[PDB]
């Protein structure tokens, strides 16, 4: 059954609810992005009304075979009328294709569902800016103050450097990154950029990031992995073993791998400075857990909700413990108290 926070009052509409079946009194079904945890339950079969952005819906038709005539992609920041109730489609600063929904219901509540999202000052002047919201369904994925996290350019920086310094230093040393969905793709591509080299994947990478409209694909990517010194591997690959493996099949072009891991969050943010990570190593492989991330820190998700100053904030993840409801609720009340809403 559809969780609360999934729908839209005083509408037919659905957010990121496709694992339900048919929800009941549903119209028409938003999904903010092409994440599993957001699209699980989508194929070919399915017939309602699907209404996203343009790079969510290519990856809807060629990924998951959806039918062309349910997908109803909209052009960002344009005002548009869906039975009968304008919204627009903002751009998340999450992973390609991702967005936030503003939503005009007929009787003048405004609300916003910011799906995933790194929220950044760029966001105070786009359509936001002009109105009022009184309900804001918000992202909460690291709202607690441990939670910081260097700036994703910052975190560029580092890979770019160290990965420039140890190519240069022996030739024959080979770059892994990890993947496990769209999103993060600037780690591996600017990496190859410096390098002059482009990145090798599997074909099925390769057609998920063809899906994508980024301009100059064919130029930064391949899936001719003898011709690059940038591979793309699933995730589960990052450790020891199986890069040690990897480093096997490439048949001695190669003497040595540097991986970098990004991951969201990881305690050592709480003690360390980016200028200060330092690798796992184990013979000729190193390991870098390297902290980029695609949603909010708690003082960038801070600023967005006091600048915002919504009437009512519902949170959409972490909501499954009541210690951890109740911890966001009091950050909530402090934003409120401290910016005088
Ligand atoms: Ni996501």
């Amino acid at each position: 059954t559809c969780p609360f926070y999934k729908k839209i009052p005083g509408t037919g509409f659905t957010v990121d609810a496709f694992q339900y079946g048919v929800v009941e009194g549903c119209t028409a079904y938003f999904l903010t992005h092409f994440h599993s945890d957001h699209y699980a339950g989508l194929s070919k079969h399915f017939t309602f009304p699907v209404y996203c952005s343009e790079i969510t819906g290519n990856l809807l038709k060629n990924k998951l075979h959806v039918q062309e005539q349910y997908i109803h992609p909209l052009p960002l920041d344009t005002e548009c009328i869906v039975n009968g109730v304008k919204v627009v489609l903002l751009d998340a600063n999450h992973c390609p294709g991702a967005v936030m929904i503003l939503f005009y219901l007929p009787n003048g509540t405004v609300i916003l569902h910011t799906g995933d999202f790194r929220a950044d000052p760029s966001m105070e002047r786009s359509l936001l800016a002009d109105q009022k919201v009184h309900m804001l369904y918000l992202d909460t994925t690291y709202c607690s103050p441990e939670y910081t996290f260097p700036s994703q350019q910052e975190v560029i920086r580092f890979a770019i450097n160290t990965a420039f310094e140890a190519v240069t230093l022996n030739p024959h040393a080979l770059v892994v990154c990890g993947t496990y969905s769209i999103g993060k793709e600037k780690v591996f591509l600017a990496i190859a950029d410096v390098l002059g080299s482009k990145v090798g994947m599997s074909q099925e990478k390769y057609k998920t990031l063809q899906c994508l409209n980024i301009p100059e694909i064919n130029s930064l990517i391949t899936t001719d992995m003898c011709s690059s010194l940038v591979h793309l591997l699933p995730m589960m690959q990052i450790n020891f073993k199986g890069l040690q493996s990897h480093l096997k099949k490439c048949g001695g072009k190669y003497n040595q791998i540097l991986a970098f891991r990004p991951t969201g969050w990881t305690h050592s943010n709480k003690f360390t400075r980016i200028a200060d990570v330092i690798p796992q190593t184990k013979g000729n492989i190193s390991i870098y857990g390297i902290p980029y991330s695609e949603h909010s820190s708690y003082l960038e998700m801070k600023r967005f909700v006091q600048w915002l100053k919504p009437q009512k904030i519902i949170p959409t993840v972490n909501v499954g413990t009541w210690k951890s409801r109740s911890t966001m609720e009091k950050y909530f009340r402090e934003w409120k108290l401290e910016a005088g809403y």
